């Protein structure tokens, strides 16, 4: 389905929007391992290394989530995104940590 190789020669400086704390509800964290492109307004535009709040996960085909960074919302294929808890391809983070900060704080039991 229009599968090729991404390559958008462009670099935009965007402020790092930290994630919201004190989360309470029926939402699950998911990360995009492969860079996808929202085909239609209904679909959600996500990239490799982007998080999204799973709002509805009734149909495996496509799940409705709301990006936490940009704040977008649509539908993303569960065959491309995986839960940071059951990371089936953790290998990405295991070897390619990409970008992240160290969890400093021994206090937290």
């Amino acid at each position: 389905g229009s599968s090729g190789s991404s390559g958008a020669s462009s670099s935009f400086s965007v402020v790092s929007s930290s994630y919201p704390t004190g989360l309470t509800g029926g939402v699950t964290i998911f990360v995009a391992l492969y860079d996808y492109e929202a085909r239609t307004t209904e679909d959600l535009s996500f990239k490799k290394g982007e998080r999204f709040q799973i709002i509805n996960n009734t149909e495996g085909d496509w799940w409705e989530a709301r990006s936490i960074a940009t704040g977008k919302s649509g539908y993303i294929p569960s065959n491309y995104v995986v839960p940071a808890d059951s990371i089936q391809a953790e290998e990405w983070y295991f070897g390619k940590m990409g970008r992240k900060d160290a969890e400093s704080g021994p206090s937290s039991g």
